[PDB]
């Protein structure tokens, strides 16, 4: 878990 708000 090392993702971020994809926008
Ligand atoms: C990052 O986003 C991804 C999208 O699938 C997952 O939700 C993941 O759990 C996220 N990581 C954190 C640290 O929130």
């Amino acid at each position: 878990p090392t993702t971020t708000p994809l926008k």
